[PDB]
Parts: structure tokens; C-alpha cells; sequence
RNA sequence: GAACUGAAGAGUUUGAUCAUGGCUCAGAUUGAACGCUGGCGGCAGGCCUAACACAUGCAAGUCGAGCGGAUGAAGGGAGCU
């Protein structure tokens, strides 16, 4: 798919004889609005170039996520490294309760109404592989139903 | 047929990084006070401190169909005029 968003954009240097060689990171997420999603990370002397690479990075490695109907299927908790994230469904009417990485994900996925909210660290990057995390295990009936029929599990 | 349906983060320790952790900010509220400024109306509110000391007015009276008593009009008039 084709919704670029940019998360965050930031300036990192190592040491050398002589002194400081600066360069920038980019960190991206991209998806069709409808299921597909996914996140890229960039490197480079420019921001442009670093942003770029961060598009084809996360233009990659899309993966296909189960909605019902621009919201979620359950209350969700997930993490990675030291940080949290809740989200569960909201009504129609609500927007997209959430901050910072949380929205762009969310926004990018195509979910509309999701009520998010992230305790521990909110380092971006981290906080996108958590979200990423609790999304690609959405697991929708007719899948978790695989055990017998259907209109029983429920 | 209704009586509820709802949760955002950011800055700051390093040459740079992740974590831990404190400090600070973005919101809503006052019986408010102070600074600058000030057209109207409706509805409310107005000694949070000294249960400190109080000048002067008013805030608890009524019953003569319970009872003596004294003030006893209007008049009937009479008398002298
Ligand atoms: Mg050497
Ligand atoms: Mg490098
Ligand atoms: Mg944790
Ligand atoms: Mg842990
Ligand atoms: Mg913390
Ligand atoms: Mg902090
Ligand atoms: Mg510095
Ligand atoms: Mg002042
Ligand atoms: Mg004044
Ligand atoms: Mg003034
Ligand atoms: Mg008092
Ligand atoms: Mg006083
Ligand atoms: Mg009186
Ligand atoms: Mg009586």
C-alpha cells in the first residue's frame, strides 16, 4: 500500500580522530488504510536519504492484520523491551485516542476507533514493535473457531 | 424506547544509545486576591483571618368575648341664658 507517515526523524554522532561525524535516523510507517501495515528504520548523512531508506525499509516486511470493521476485535495488552500498550475497541463516533507512535500506527493501519494508551518507556521505536506486536496476533473468529463450528465459540 | 460511551503525551543526565529515576509543562476547578482594562442584562454568591472588643437604632408579642379599675366621646336632654 501507499500512506506514508513519518514517526521521528533523529541526530546521532560517533567519535573519531579529529572529533564528531553526525548523522540522522529516520523512523517510518507505511500501509494501504484497509489491513497491510508495516515500520521501517533509515540511516544516513541526510535527512532526505535517511527518510527514503526508511520508506523502502518499511515498504518491506508488510504484514496483514485482522480488523472488524475500522475498529479491533478484543482489548489487547501487549510489550516489548520495557514498554506497554493497551487498546480496545471503541464506538463509531470516537476518534483515535492515542499519542505519538500509537497514532501513526493506528491511523496508517486503518482503524478508526482504538482508545490506546502506553505505560513504561514511550521510546518510538519501541513502542511500535509493541504495537506491531499485539496487532499481527489479532485473531478474529473463524480462526480461533477452527477447534469446532461457528456461532457456538461465540 | 433513554437514564452513558470510556483512557494521548512532551522537555531535561550522554560525544551518541538503551534503561532506571526525579524535576518541570500542556487540562479541569475556586467563597479567591493582586496588576492592566472595563458597555448592558438575567440568575446566583459575598469576614475562609480575631468564639477579637463593641457606640446607636430595630430583631417577641398578643388577648377587654378571663378580671377589677380609671379615662370616660356621640347623645336624651334639663337649668340659667
Ligand atoms: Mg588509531
Ligand atoms: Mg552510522
Ligand atoms: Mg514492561
Ligand atoms: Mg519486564
Ligand atoms: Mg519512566
Ligand atoms: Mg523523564
Ligand atoms: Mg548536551
Ligand atoms: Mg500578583
Ligand atoms: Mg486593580
Ligand atoms: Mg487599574
Ligand atoms: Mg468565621
Ligand atoms: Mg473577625
Ligand atoms: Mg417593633
Ligand atoms: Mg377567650
Amino acid at each position: 500500500g501507499y500512506i506514508e507517515k513519518l514517526v521521528q526523524v533523529n541526530r546521532v554522532a560517533k567519535t573519531v580522530k579529529g572529533g564528531r561525524i553526525f548523522a540522522f535516523t529516520a523512523l517510518t510507517v507505511v500501509g494501504d488504510g484497509k489491513g497491510r501495515v508495516g515500520f521501517g528504520r533509515g540511516k544516513a548523512r541526510e535527512v532526505p536519504a535517511a527518510i527514503q531508506k526508511a520508506m523502502e525499509a518499511a515498504r518491506r516486511n508488510m504484514i496483514q492484520v485482522d480488523l472488524n470493521g475500522t475498529t479491533l476485535q478484543y482489548p489487547t495488552k501487549s510489550a516489548h523491551g520495557a514498554s506497554k500498550v493497551y487498546m480496545q475497541p471503541a464506538s463509531e463516533g470516537t476518534g483515535i485516542i492515542a499519542g505519538g507512535a500509537m497514532r501513526a500506527v493506528l491511523e496508517v493501519a486503518g482503524v478508526q476507533n482504538v482508545l490506546a494508551k502506553c505505560y513504561g518507556s514511550t521510546n518510538p521505536v519501541n513502542v511500535v514493535y509493541a504495537t506491531f506486536k499485539g496487532l499481527k496476533n489479532m485473531q478474529a473468529p473463524e480462526a480461533v473457531a477452527a477447534k469446532r463450528g461457528k456461532s457456538v465459540e461465540e
